[PDB]
């Protein structure tokens, strides 16, 4: 699994990739 700290909202957060 992988995740990224996106510069989008709501607010800076970590989303998963796949």
């Amino acid at each position: 699994r992988k995740s990224i700290r996106i510069q989008r909202g709501p607010g800076r957060a970590f989303v998963t990739i796949g």
